[PDB]
């Protein structure tokens, strides 16, 4: 039952791109990940600094239609506009009938659902998209977080060589958060490294049936994500995800897994 | 389970289109909405009213060879001619060697095999389908459902790419079959409500892992389905569903669930 | 589990084919099928007797950045060139922060990654893949093995878009490998069979949610597969697989699994 608050900008960036930011001048391409425990209340006060009209679209959690981030629902925000959206998460438990509700934990994301289209097409092509995860009680907590997101035919809108690259150490418990925008399906692989298909990307247990995977099919607006311990029964390295669709991966759709040893080194690559 | 037998047509509708019914002038597209609990068998009395071969192809349900509704197992109807197609069904249970049998619970569906291609392709895309719901005993039955299906670049063969729009209460439990026909991927997503990807759609309970969404890939001759509670813990209003592939979207594959307020308004709409 | 070692061949096949194979002269599209127990590790002395760079990378397992089969870490092989590549699996187990590690188990597959691109784009569309699979300890063993790759618009690489045909007896424990490659998504569907959508297809128990399904989106580097009990509850008959993208099953991307009477016979021939 946390109430929290932030604030939000949505910029043109320097080289063409849209951007959200929680301060002026500081937009990134992903948004700022916002972290959650079910329960929680995020009121996002945003701010549109652009001279078009702008909005706010999450995926999962609870929004009334006032927060819905859509011209059908009169909440997109003018061009120099404010407006506080409202975010809810629940926990999961029984209702009255006996069924179980299913709570609001996941990896969900937001974009802009007005820019360019009333879906928001020129937004989410131009940058205005971000992370959102949603923690349940006793989920087993990282030590860092990265954001892969596959638009259209650009990672994170990168230049190309589309795809950032990541560091870490072995051992580190690592979350990736994967989404997906735009007009395309995809395949999402990471070597050396696997993951479960399911709420958490973790098997609970000896007993969960869960494919474990290292590619999944992908499209638009689809995200999932997982944790690692990276380097696990394979070392230290630089190990590379990619989109596995032939003509993505040979156009640059690519990144590293940088797994350094515990002395800060990694065996020889490139 | 029971035995139950059912009348159903081919027919061509007003614009090269063909639809299913369950009587002579009322084929619709989308078909009609068969449900069966595990267990039960169908017989289906087709009759083709058409000029061209037709035949019925259901997924998911037990079908001997005779019932497989394909040319290859001879199985199709001449134009004008009447074949009876049985569907049977199983509860789960556990083999005489230890291992579980599935059942066949599920969101299905049926379709032609035979107008314009081999794997009625012409049929398919033009409405020869319909959603098939197969119960588990115990499971949880909705107030209504609704049945939505991407066929190519329309949603239900509907004109102007426009989606249909559905009307639901705060609080109905309401059940989507969400069914993707044709030459292309889709993306589903719907605004304000989300559910479990598994058999119901729905968790089973704390133990259940499953991923819940929001948006879901779907390909050729996929069916998923679930149900919500309409507006729960977001309230009444316009709240939309489309395909997420932004093409798409913005070509109009887009409809409304319609949630009301139990005293019959809607916000701002 | 047990150490093993196995040679593997890459070679060129006629017609502009690659293939990888046991011994030389013996090269196969898909290649061999190899198969481990969670535990085992396998060292391949790998030959490369094309004129072209070859390599082996592996999906699923543990290996090494030296047995990648990438470039980027300079693990493939010169033609002409032998390497040996490690590839490790372990059992899954409890790790000491309190998480569950999950096993190697699966149905995984191999293929080339440096031929034509460094992505092995040309080693990929010519014919340099294969299926692993890796067992977990008191799985289910099939009576037989069968593997279908869609790769691009043909299957296993066969011609005029036409796929294998596989028999079985009623009642055999039929397993199925499925890969897609290249640059297409797909939807693999079964007449007369279903499985689940988990690990190995089956369900566990009454416990287990998992969507039962008939038909399946998959797209480049997916594996899955699953095992049926040829004509449960169907019976004897001809019964088809294909993609169901409509315009690739009316290309010809299909192929028959011929399931006989216990006496010899199928349905309609
Ligand atoms: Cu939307
Ligand atoms: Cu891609
Ligand atoms: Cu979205
Ligand atoms: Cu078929
Ligand atoms: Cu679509
Ligand atoms: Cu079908
Ligand atoms: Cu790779
Ligand atoms: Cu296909
Ligand atoms: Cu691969
Ligand atoms: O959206
Ligand atoms: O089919």
């Amino acid at each position: 039952g946390e109430v929290r608050r932030i604030k939000l900008y949505a910029e043109r960036l320097a080289d063409g791109q849209m951007g959200y930011g929680l301060e002026k001048g500081r937009a990134t391409i992903p948004g700022p990940l916002i972290e959650l425990n079910e329960g929680d209340t995020l009121h996002i006060e945003f701010e549109n600094t652009m001279d078009v009209r702008a909005s706010l679209h999450v995926h999962g959690l609870d929004y009334e239609v006032s927060s819905d981030g859509t011209t059908l629902n009169k909440s997109d925000v003018e061009p120099g506009g404010t407006r506080t959206y409202t975010w809810r998460t629940h926990a999961p438990g029984r209702r009255s009938d006996g069924t179980w509700r299913a709570g609001s934990a996941g990896y969900w994301h937001y974009h802009d659902h007005v820019v360019g289209t009333e879906h928001g097409t020129g937004g989410i092509r131009k940058g205005l998209y971000g992370p959102v995860i949603v923690r349940r009680k006793g989920d087993v907590l990282p030590d860092a977080t990265h954001t892969i997101v596959f638009n259209d035919m650009l990672i994170n809108n990168r230049p190309a060589h589309s795809g950032p690259n990541f560091e870490a150490t072995v051992g580190d418990r690592v979350e990736f958060v994967m989404i997906t925008h735009g007009e395309y399906y995809h395949t999402f692989h990471m070597h050396g490294h696997r993951w479960a298909d399911n709420r958490t990307g973790m098997l609970t247990g000896p007993d969960d049936p869960s494919q474990v995977v290292d590619n999944k099919i992908v499209g638009p607006a689809d995200s999932f994500g997982f944790q690692v311990i990276a380097g696990e029964g394979v070392g230290a390295g630089a190990w590379m995800y990619h989109c596995h669709v032939q003509s993505h991966s040979d156009m640059g759709l690519v990144g590293l897994f940088l797994v350094k040893k515990t002395d800060g080194t990694i065996p020889g690559y490139e």
